[PDB]
C-alpha cells in the first residue's frame, strides 16, 4: 500500500485527471510512467495524477530544502535566480560522490559578488558538528554560520514542474489545435502560438508540403522525441497528414537571436551570455552523447524560456529537410561532411552571436567574400567585450581540422566553470 503527497497544486484538464492540493495524500493504484492512476485521499475520487507532482511521504523530495537529480550548475542556476536571499539554500543528489549528498548555500563574495558555496556530506559536514538526519543538521546551520560561508536562511525558490503532455497522445487530429497567431514564416514553413484542446498553451510548426517524405519525415520525428533534455525544446505531438504539424513547448522570449537583440538582452552582462552558452553547451553535449547531431546550430535555431532557460531547436529537422554557410564548418561546405565535430565549429561562431548580442558573423562579408577568407586562414577577431580566454575557444572551434576540435562535453565542461578555479568548486571546512 503505497501513499504518496501533493508537492505542489493540480487542476485536471483531460476527461480523467484527478484535482489536488499541495499535502493530499493519496493512494497509488497504477504507474504508467508520466501518469499515475491514484485514488485521493480527500476527494475519493479515482483519477490520474502527473507522477512527477508527487512523491512517498516522509521521502526526502518531500521536503522544501531538498531538491532530487539536480547537478552543481543547475543548482546554482537556482540560488541565483530572483526571489532568493544570502543565505538561501538546498541539499541535493551529489554528482561526483555517488549515494551521497551535497549543500549548497547562496553567498556574497565582495569580490565576486552573489555566489553559491557547495559542500559534501557523508551524516556530516564537518566532523565536529556531526548529525543524525539532513533535519536535524539544516535546523542547525539555520543561526550562526557553523563555519559556512554565510548562515541558512530560506530553502530556494522551487519551481513548479511543466504539466505532463496528455496521456498517451503523440499523434493527435490537426482539430485539436487551433493556431492562433502566427509568429514567424519562411522557406519551409510557419511557427504559430497554438492552444491543444482549449486547455494546453503550445507552439507549432507547420511544415510545408516538400519530399521530404511524411514517412521519412515521421522516422526523424520519433527519434526527435526521444531525445529529451532540459535544453532541448520538448516535443509533444505530431500531425502526420501533410502539411505536417509538429507540436513543441511554447517558449516565451522566443529565438536567442531575437532576445540578445532586444532590450532585455542588451542589460544581460557578460557571466549571463556565457551561462547561456554554457546551457547550449550541455545541451550540445547531450545531443554528442546519444551519438546524434544538429547541422543547423545558431542563435537563431535556441529558444529561450520565461526565465531565461536557453533550449536547442530544431536539432534534425536539418537532415529530414528539402543557406547558412556563415555557421557551417569548411569540411560540411565543401564535401557536406556535417559531424558533431562541425557543429562544434557553429558553437564557435553561435558563440561569437552571443557576445556580440545577436550581430550577423562576418559583418559586412559576402558568402563568398568568407569561404575564400576561411581557406586564407582567416577568423574573426576578438571582440572588445570578449574576454581572452573566452576567445581561445572560439578559435579551437575553428581549427582547420574537425579532429582537433574539442568536444562538447569539454566545452560544457569549462563554460560551467568558467570563473571556477577548479580546486574552488566545493569547499574545504575547517
Ligand atoms: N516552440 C517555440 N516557442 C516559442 N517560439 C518559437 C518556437 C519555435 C519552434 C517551434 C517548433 C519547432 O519545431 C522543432 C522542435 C525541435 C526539433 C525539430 C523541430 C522549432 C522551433 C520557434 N519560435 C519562434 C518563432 C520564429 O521566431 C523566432 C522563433
Ligand atoms: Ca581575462
Ligand atoms: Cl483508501
Amino acid at each position: 500500500r503505497i501513499i504518496v503527497v501533493a508537492l505542489y497544486d493540480y487542476e485536471a484538464i483531460h476527461h480523467e485527471d484527478l484535482s489536488f492540493q499541495k499535502g493530499d495524500q493519496m493512494v497509488v493504484l497504477e504507474e504508467s510512467g508520466e501518469w499515475w492512476k491514484a485514488r485521493s485521499l480527500a476527494t475519493r475520487k479515482e483519477g490520474y495524477i502527473p507522477s512527477n507532482y508527487v512523491a512517498r511521504v516522509d521521502s526526502l523530495e518531500t521536503e522544501e530544502w531538498f531538491f532530487k537529480g539536480i547537478s552543481r550548475k543547475d543548482a546554482e542556476r537556482q540560488l541565483l535566480a530572483p526571489g532568493n536571499m544570502l543565505g538561501s539554500f538546498m541539499i541535493r543528489d551529489s554528482e561526483t560522490t555517488k549515494g551521497s549528498y551535497s549543500l549548497s548555500v547562496r553567498d556574497y563574495d565582495p569580490r565576486q559578488g552573489d555566489t553559491v558555496k557547495h559542500y559534501k556530506i557523508r551524516f556530516y559536514i564537518s566532523p565536529r558538528s556531526t548529525f543524525s538526519t539532513l533535519q536535524e543538521l539544516v535546523d542547525h546551520y539555520k543561526k550562526g554560520n557553523d563555519g559556512l560561508c554565510q548562515k541558512l536562511s530560506v530553502p530556494c525558490m522551487s519551481s513548479k514542474p511543466q504539466k505532463p503532455w496528455e496521456k498517451d497522445a503523440w499523434e493527435i487530429p490537426r482539430e485539436s489545435l487551433k493556431l492562433e497567431k502566427k509568429l514567424g514564416a519562411g522557406q519551409f514553413g510557419e511557427v504559430w502560438m497554438a492552444t491543444y484542446n482549449k486547455h494546453t498553451k503550445v507552439a507549432v510548426k507547420t511544415m510545408k508540403p516538400g519530399s521530404m517524405s511524411v514517412e521519412a519525415f515521421l522516422a526523424e520525428a520519433n527519434v526527435m522525441k526521444t531525445l529529451q533534455h532540459d535544453k532541448l525544446v520538448k516535443l509533444h505531438a505530431v500531425v502526420t497528414k501533410e502539411p505536417i504539424y509538429i507540436i513543441t513547448e511554447f517558449m516565451a522570449k522566443g529565438s536567442l537571436l531575437d532576445f540578445l537583440k532586444s532590450d532585455e538582452g542588451s542589460k544581460q552582462p557578460l557571466p549571463k551570455l556565457i551561462d547561456f552558452s554554457a546551457q547550449i553547451a550541455e545541451g550540445m553535449a547531450f545531443i554528442e552523447q546519444r551519438n546524434y547531431i544538429h547541422r543547423d546550430l545558431r542563435a537563431a535555431n535556441i529558444l529561450v524560456s520565461a526565465s531565461l532557460v536557453c533550449k536547442i531547436a530544431d536539432f534534425g529537422l536539418a537532415r529530414v529537410i528539402e543557406f547558412p554557410i556563415k555557421w557551417t564548418a569548411p569540411e560540411a561546405i565543401n564535401f557536406g561532411s556535417f559531424t558533431i565535430k562541425s557543429d562544434v565549429w557553429s558553437f564557435g561562431i553561435l558563440l561569437m552571436e552571443i557576445v556580440t548580442y545577436g550581430r550577423i558573423p562576418y559583418p559586412g562579408m559576402s558568402n563568398p567574400e568568407v569561404i575564400r577568407a576561411l581557406e586564407r586562414g582567416y577568423r574573426m577577431p576578438r571582440p572588445e567585450n570578449c574576454p581572452e580566454e573566452l576567445y581561445n575557444i572560439m578559435m579551437r572551434c575553428w581549427k582547420n581540422r574537425p579532429e582537433e576540435r574539442p568536444t562538447f562535453e569539454y566545452i560544457q565542461s569549462v563554460l560551467d566553470d568558467f570563473y571556477t578555479a577548479t580546486e574552488s568548486q566545493y569547499e574545504e571546512i575547517p
